[PDB]
């Protein structure tokens, strides 16, 4: 019983774990391949390996850990403590909040889609590793330095990737507002039906205000996200006459065995996908 025991809130942050510890750990991922990470109910599985965990990754910044969110409960419940048990992936990158708020609490969660943040993520994930499992300090070490220029090879693709689609063609329409971070990092505006995922999803005024914006600025693609339920952006595709491209990675990797299915690999489907869409 001596491996590290591990446990991930969602396959993205599991995903770069494994990239950094291979099997060096036993690791669990809570939120199952295109679920919902916002808002999950753990199973007795998920309690169980979370109470047994010598360290917790989660991504912080209102992805699960609102006062009322899901992972709080869960770590209040497992008697863990913050920066001990539990370590929030996301900390060091700089926060972007929801639109027109600054406060804590109201962060966009989405950080990972710009890719430097990925780095961040893993740099801190490798951080922990190491500390709470010195003996296998050189493998986390060895990956994180590969993983780290690997990502950074594909944040230099993303930053041309839309070189050659027009300005008034370059706008990324997902369900939910999850490209903030994308749209800062890689110069690309986004829109979107709903701005994070919620309990209500996909009202007549939210998909209207899409569709009026849609006659101003007219991508030639839509997108919709492997982690949502599609039928809003199917009604947007059908009312504006724009196609859904193609399914992107945002809360959730691929199933294993799928395209896209790690965070790299999601990340350069989306980067070929969005560009490829839009290019029409
Ligand atoms: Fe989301």
């Amino acid at each position: 019983s001596d491996k590290l025991k591990v446990v991930a809130t969602n396959s993205i942050i599991a995903d770069m774990t494994k990239a950094i510890a291979g099997d060096k750990i036993d690791l669990h991922s809570i939120v199952p391949i295109g679920q919902d990470p916002h808002e999950y109910e753990p199973l007795p599985e998920d309690a169980e390996k979370t109470s047994n965990a010598d360290v917790i990754f989660y991504n912080g910044i209102n992805l699960e850990d609102g006062g009322q969110a899901w992972f709080t409960k869960l770590v209040k419940n497992a008697q863990k403590t913050k920066n001990k048990d539990y370590f929030a992936v996301s900390d060091g990158i700089d926060v972007i909040y929801l639109e027109g708020a600054s406060e804590k609490g109201k962060e966009d969660p989405h950080a990972w889609l710009n890719l430097e943040n990925g780095i961040i993520y893993s740099k801190n994930i490798a951080k922990q590793l190491i500390a709470k499992d010195p003996k296998n300090k050189e493998t986390y070490e060895k990956n994180l330095k590969a993983y780290v220029a690997k990502l950074e090879k594909l944040d230099k693709e993303a930053k041309s990737k839309f070189d050659a689609i027009a300005e008034n063609k370059k706008l990324i329409v997902t369900s939910e507002g999850c490209f903030k971070y994308f749209s800062k990092a890689y110069g690309v505006p986004s829109a979107y039906i709903w701005e994070i995922n919620t309990e209500e999803e996909g009202t007549p005024d939210q998909i209207s205000s899409l569709i009026e914006k849609l006659k101003v600025i007219k991508p030639s693609a839509l997108f919709v996200e492997s982690s949502v339920d599609r039928r809003p952006m199917e009604t947007v595709s059908k009312d504006s006459g724009i196609p859904i491209y193609s399914e992107i990675f945002t809360d959730s990797i691929a199933k294993k065995g799928k395209p896209g299915d790690s965070y790299y690999a999601m990340m350069k489907w989306n980067l070929d996908k969005i560009s490829e869409g839009l290019a029409k």
